[PDB]
DNA sequence: CTGCAGGGTTTTTGTTCCAGTCTGTAGCACTGTGTAAGACAGGCCAGATC
């Protein structure tokens, strides 16, 4: 299964789609593979009614950072 | 029916190149702290003395 692979073996299996996915951002979306996948992958989860996740990941890929504001945090070290 | 020698197959796990790019950590300067080794004091008993 495409989860418990290794990364060297999971690229080497999905490199096929993976040149297809950059060939297409180039052609609409600027060349913005990064953008493209992520609104693939928002809408895919969006689509199973699987909300919390889907807005959790647009909370995560904007606004908000890594858990913790780094400021908060050296205001509790401080 | 059975035994391994060993053929195929993807998968994995390396893996070779450069660049990075972060990171931990081992520097570095520092002075404050706790100790144990060693100087040395003295008193004091034994040895030498009167």
């Amino acid at each position: 299964h495409l989860l418990s692979l290794t990364r060297r073996a999971q690229k080497h299996r999905l490199r096929d789609l993976k040149n297809q996915v950059k060939t297409f951002a180039e052609k609409e979306e600027g060349g913005d593979v990064k953008s493209v996948c992520l609104t693939l992958f928002l809408l895919a989860l969006r689509a199973g009614n699987e909300h919390k996740q889907a807005d959790e990941l647009e909370a995560m890929m904007q606004g908000r950072g890594f858990g913790l504001h780094p400021a908060v945090c050296l205001a509790i070290r401080v």
